[PDB]
């Protein structure tokens, strides 16, 4: 009655029985290494740049030992919870002959964090000159106080590439944009082996490694507030968002899933209102629809009319494309910062076509509406003519968001008292000299064909992965990535335990926008994030 | 000069000496054949029902290795810092013979946390049928990266029993459901050894497992907002409290200790002034008294008069048929959301008997009080008529929470805007798909002979233990406690690193309250807290 | 068909199996060379000072055999019903070399109780000088009429150290006193064995030793009459209390449980009546509420007015200089000996805010109350102005003891004629030459910013344990607890079968209160409870 995992009554394959002569035939037909071909060669892992800007003692690379240093181990790591052993490395520089400089590789032991000083070269290190063609090979040993590791462990032996002598080029003393791509390739050491099969589907108690929060291409980057594509970055002393922002505990202080979909509600008004209060039909928090905008109007306003724009204290309408070359707008509209949403006003006996929506969160005192810094089921304002008479009308609406009304304003997310929360707004300032960032994209206005900027605290892929998956990161640390544009400009972003992405520079500048991202590793939040801009 | 721990000249007994005939006689009288008997038998651990309603891939049993499995090791563990080795976990099942259905066993390694899914069976598993006669043992090996375990350690090898094939009765209809319960027992195992005997009176430098947070019986459960006994659980999307709510870091965003005792203050009303500001006399935070209640008033109002309520149309209520017969209450009373607080009210020269008080955090402008939910040295309001006439008095006063004047309002702790904090309000939402819970008490009302509900973030025993004892729990896990009522309907509560409690179902319903609570283990927060409601 | 307690088919771990290389590795990492380490070393028990002031025939050390000597046996003893065998009690002394003085050791048999007298040396005794270098062991043999001992057993072989020759310093003058302290350690002994492992959740049918009656620290001491913390002891020739005073038979001549919580009652005053009789709502004895205070008024009087006191000559007191400056007080107040009791005071139609109460056991004749110290269903007095007009009201009321209006009176519990009973007042006098003691609290007063002393027969932890747990103690013995203050001045309290406490000296004096209490053992009541006051 008891059966073991390798136990049963063997009947065979009725028509035939497995032949060894055919399995030996297939080995010679294909060649053969011993059951793991990936243990026999070096595989491309990453490449890093080294310009003339990087002075002596700077660190271009730090990645800790682990199975993420080789793609074939990152694949088979998914079938296990523990590992142990060394990784072999081969690195080279695609330099020129006219280039000098020299570069060093330092396997620092566990525990230590390095410092950008030439004192780290008072320790065994592999010199590599830019003029050197043949690559160089060396091992990264597993020096561990334990007997095995876990996939989340990042206190392992680590490698750093450090500038030993500055790179030189007598030519470009005007552009200073020289090259020397520095590739790193990896092979498993013979002492490498995985331990402890995990059951499939089972989660890891100590979590996984945050190596998939940002995609590897900017074509996939979209905002957590508006669905458009990211176009550039913004650095500010404070960065805050609640709606689709998720921390590493799968917790959001907002009210919406990491999706963009229509918003279904149910208005109910009478006597001629045009300014009703909806109620949720699809939600995660009771009262607020899933996907309701996280921004409030500037002031108290009584929506009754139509658009109205004018320039610097001039009473001159921007009827034409002379909108540009104005630099200040009054925006005299009675609807002055709402969100435009196409509606399907379904009702019994309306017998008239639907109308646009002009939604926001606010307190309905009367026909007017007051800015509500906080959201609630008693704050969900909608300004559209549902064609109401004296008797009640309980239409179904099913909005979808298209644009914005606040012409001539700052980017959505600059002002804080207009940005919506439930109770507590997440917020982060500078954390060890590193500055937080927004992700900037655009949203269409309602009157002028131009668009307005929008600030985002995350990329939606970063929110979807933090809503679903379980990662490890200590609070005093980042999950650091490296952004590289089509040119040789790069900078490291750092995503904290709260979900906010930081940057070490004060200004990124413009960048050729087909970008890529690679996971470097876990860093402390104190040490400034590397850059070359 | 030097003497070892076993060294000294023996003289013995002076009138007699120890005998072996008498020690042998005690082994005759007893059945003493070997010491450490718990190593020689299996001891009860628990028992699970396996019904036909339970589809495949469901987990029935799940325990991690450790000395909390067997009670005889849980006892000796108090003397040692460390342990190591394997436990043997016997399983017994008594099927009907005509039944069918196989049941799997998986010893998942350390570092994982199982899930209810057949993917767990894509892994080595032993099976045993309902027609299994003899018990099966399933030694759990100690797989460890360290050389010994501590007692605070919980990432250990675990064993799960889960339904491989559904249980089958050929006679039973599709409607009626049957079952066979599976019993679980444990024994220390041969390689099990404790390590590093500790001296008594020794702080253990990491604590122990969170096994003593919820008492094992409901008679000992009282809230952290009001002192009365719990009566039911309340699931809400957001849960929040500051005063007596403590986390695993022994730190609090509140102002009071986990104990209910009177509130001594002093108040120095000057002129004819039935209200004034009181100053702390006993405190852990400067300015705020210890035991001061964490709820404000709804509105700005002047306490001057008597009680008043109406049945939605001005019909005043003066009888139980009106109060219970009402659907809602207006409560036009002028001292609405406060606490009665008997108030001894001593002073020098105040020969008049004392008068009850009404307290909240609120500002004061010369007659009134406004709702201010940020407590300070100046947000300590009192209204008790300390017989003042045109002269500073400086009375001393001691106050004991009795009731709550806010008739008709919702349950206390249901509105953050009215709940009091210093700077930061601890608050949670649904971690995983597990909903938070308040613990429900009731508190007395003013002149009505009914009561009003009261919500609580913790049980006071949970707060008390987290103020004194040090525990490890990462911010991704829960300390799980299986609740079992009198009928056998059960569910698992999971306590947070933040101190809040959770439950893995949208509604618990009603249930017998002479109920219990047993620590099952540490559990990751994503995984839905198990339950069986009926 | 049948399966023994160690029987079942083993399959083991399915992914791995137990290893010995890893269990060996934990013994390498640790110092594990043998299990049950407490059998291999001597553990600290206590230490005594031997000074030159101490004449011959004085007893310094006295312990009976048992597992409460060593803490590692006191722990395992919780798993077993019985024990047997000998303990080894090491002694260490470090004299100056120039000292002289011999010290005796006597293992007195079971059935006796020693005395401080040289007649004890007319018996086999071993001696050891101040110049003793190495420790001495002195195994205590288990002489027993039974075949095994239980844990409740205390008539066991004992060992006493006593001064055979006074300690001598040739340099020290007759005035100055020196000393050498003797340290005592214990080890389980070779023939020691526990017996009859008990299943958990098992009542032990005789209990255990009275080792947990007084807590080990003074921060946890509160009286059985008022909830406040103790501050000093009070020796009186007679001691008496009924309400929360419990004996070792789990029986009481009182009416309340050992816990302080509010007092819910109902009162049905008819006409304009500021006083009436309340009826129990929560009770263990029919008629009397649980928590009702056990003290009467001094005199017949009508509660109608305000407070009033005078300084022996009509000079009213309205300031601290007058109260403290006074020698005695008249207290012409009309509501003298009662308790303030905040009184929520709800009812249907009583919109007026509540008013404090004044309670005692007393009769009532239409305006007044007379002191009746026999509590009944009709001796439940209240004076709180429940806004009654010419109509029965039947208010519900909850009351919480705050203070005591009897300004100027002596300490509460000092007059039997005022202390309340049902039928029988428990009472003791001087057993042996050991004087009883009250435990002293203080209770708040009415409008004075001072307090008044309060006497207590027990600590509430002592009452609580004697209500729930079953203990053996004959009516001739005491359960002894050695009190030690911060300076080292000590004395022994002995608790009675009746529940009362005693002390072996006429006056204790003043002493540091961060003090402790340790159980020394059972002691016959004739023998004077030892002490060392300084
Ligand atoms: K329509
Ligand atoms: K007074
Ligand atoms: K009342």
């Amino acid at each position: 009655s008891i059966t073991a995992p390798e136990q049963g009554t063997p009947v065979g394959g009725v028509i035939a029985e497995p032949s060894a002569q055919m399995s030996a035939a297939a080995d010679m037909a294909t060649g053969k290494s011993v059951d793991s071909e990936w243990e026999a060669f070096f595989s491309f892992h990453t490449s890093v740049n080294w310009s003339t800007s990087e002075t002596q003692g700077k660190i271009l690379f730090k990645q800790s030992l682990g199975p993420l240093l080789n793609p074939y181990l990152e694949h088979l790591a998914k079938l296990y919870v523990a590992w142990s052993g060394s990784i072999d490395v081969r690195f080279s520089i695609s330099g020129s002959g006219v280039f000098g400089g020299k570069l060093a590789a330092i396997v620092v032991p566990p525990g230590v964090d390095p410092v950008q000083s030439t004192s780290m070269l008072q320790y065994p290190h592999v010199l590599f000159d830019a003029r050197q063609v043949e690559p160089v090979i060396f091992s990264i040993p597993d020096l561990r106080s334990t007997l095995y590791h876990l996939m989340s462990d990042t206190d392992t032996t680590s490698l750093v590439i450090m500038v030993y002598n500055d790179l030189i080029n007598p030519y470009a003393n005007d552009s200073n944009s020289s090259g020397c791509i520095v590739t790193v390739e990896t092979k498993p050491g013979a002492d490498f082996k995985f331990h402890l099969l995990k059951p499939p589907g089972s989660m890891l108690t100590h979590g996984s490694v945050p190596s998939d929060l940002i995609p590897k291409s900017s074509s996939l980057w979209i905002g957590n507030r508006h669905w458009t594509d990211i176009t550039d970055f913004v650095i500010r002393p404070f960065v805050f968002q609640a709606n689709r922002h998720f921390d590493f505990n799968q917790e959001t202080a907002g009210w919406s899933t990491p999706r963009y979909r229509p918003i279904t509600i149910t208005i109910s008004e009478k006597n001629g209102a045009k300014l009703g209060i909806g109620v949720a039909t699809d939600y995660i928090v009771p009262g607020i629809p899933d996907g309701w905008p996280d921004t409030t109007i500037p002031e108290k306003l009584t929506p009754a009319g139509d658009y109205a724009i004018t320039n610097k204290s001039g009473n001159d309408i921007t009827t034409a494309a002379g909108y540009d070359g104005a630099d200040v707008i009054v925006n005299n509209t009675n609807f002055k910062g709402m969100y435009i949403c196409g509606s399907l006003q379904r009702a019994w006996g309306d017998k008239k076509i639907s109308n646009t929506a002009f939604i926001t969160t606010a307190t309905k005192v009367d026909n007017a509406i007051e800015p509500s810094n906080v959201i609630d089921m008693t704050k969900i304002a909608v300004y559209q003519d549902t064609h109401v008479g004296k008797e009640v009308q309980t239409s179904d609406d099913t909005l979808s968001l298209l644009g914005y009304t606040g012409i001539g304003e700052q980017a959505i997310g600059s002002d804080r008292d207009r940005v919506v929360r439930i109770s507590v707004l997440p917020e982060t300032g500078a954390r060890g000299g590193n500055h937080p960032i927004f992700y900037k994209n655009s949203i269409k206005l309602g009157y002028v064909i131009r668009s307005i900027d929008v600030f985002n605290s995350q990329i939606l892929h970063t929110s979807r992965q933090l809503s679903l998956n379980h990662y490890l990161l200590p609070p005093d640390s980042f999950a650091v990535y490296r952004i590289i544009d089509s040119n040789g400009s790069w900078f490291d972003i750092g995503i904290d335990s709260d979900g906010f992405s930081f940057v070490g520079v004060s200004s990124i500048g413009k960048l050729e926008f087909p970008l890529t991202a690679s996971y470097m590793g876990i860093q402390l939040a104190k040490i400034r994030l590397a850059s070359n801009i």
